[PDB]
């Protein structure tokens, strides 16, 4: 209960911008997140970040242009989550743009999708 | 229950222990703690406060001093935040709860009032 608990209140907090020490910009639209989080639950931002893991004062800013903002905003919200909305129209996009930032999560959760839709 | 969020606090305590990211450090009984910013502001009404000042603002790591409670029940509390589970006993559960309604920490006092009505059932 208290795993729940910490993620809903984690999630609120980059909704609030509260304690948001990284911003991402894909798509041109901008996504805040903290940084701890973002290390830990993607292979991408654990290199990116790793530089700077423990000096603080600006927030690190990332910008990608090789997915969309749709498809950032599921994965995104998976990581404050747990949740990844997935149909026919996103199941490869999300998954495509889940290997690129190296999240074995999300490809799995991808792929039994793919499995259970084609049965 | 789910796989993500047992996933992802394991690594937050993996970052605390390598000092990863904690911009937030807590001397009690002379110890020093390391840990995260966002993390203590969730779990504790008292950091809630404490941090609300400076929430967006980033720099120097924030010091919290504590004299009420020793080390050794701070560690089970700060453990609590960063894995889930609280070891409780019958020297500890009392000043647990008391050091949990000082930080404003309901669910650890309810942890330590099941804990109780557990055992003397």
């Amino acid at each position: 209960s208290h795993h729940i608990r910490l993620l809903q209140q984690l999630d609120e907090q980059r909704q609030k911008d509260l304690f948001c020490d990284c911003h991402i910009i894909v798509e041109g639209q901008m996504f805040k997140a903290h940084r701890n989080v973002l290390f830990a639950s993607s292979g991408y931002f654990k290199m990116l970040l790793s530089q700077s893991c423990r000096d603080m004062g600006e927030p690190i800013t990332a910008t990608f242009d090789v997915f969309s903002a749709d498809t950032f905003t599921a994965i995104l919200d998976f990581v404050y989550s747990g949740k990844l909305p997935l149909s026919g129209q996103n199941v490869i996009e999300v998954m495509s743009a889940a290997d690129y930032l190296q999240m074995t999560d999300v490809i799995g959760v991808c792929k039994m999708f793919i499995k259970s839709s084609l049965d």
